[PDB]
C-alpha cells in the first residue's frame, strides 16, 4: 500500500529541474533544496517515474527513490518528522 519515499534529485539544468519539482509536488511535499518526501503505492510510484523520465536527460541528471522504513531523524532547520 502507501508507504514513505525520500526521492533525492541531482539535475545540473535548470529548467529540467523546476519541471521535476513541479511533477514531484503532484506525489509529495519538498523537505529540502533536492529532495521531496512522497506517499506512494505501487502504482503511484509507476506512475511517477514514467513522468519522470519524460522529463530528465539521463545521460546528466540523477534520481534516486528511496523507500523508507522507520524513523526519520531531522537535525536543524525544515520540516519536522512524523
Amino acid at each position: 500500500g502507501k508507504r514513505l519515499y525520500a526521492v533525492a534529485y541531482d539535475i545540473p539544468d535548470d529548467t529540467r529541474r523546476v519541471k521535476l519539482a513541479n511533477l514531484l509536488k503532484s506525489y509529495g511535499e519538498r523537505v529540502q533544496l533536492s529532495v521531496f518526501e512522497c506517499y506512494l503505492d505501487e502504482r503511484l510510484l509507476e506512475d511517477l517515474r514514467r513522468r519522470a523520465r519524460r522529463l530528465l536527460d539521463l545521460g546528466q541528471d540523477a534520481l534516486r527513490i528511496y523507500p523508507v522504513a522507520g524513523q526519520v531523524e531531522v537535525l536543524g532547520v525544515g520540516p519536522l518528522p512524523e
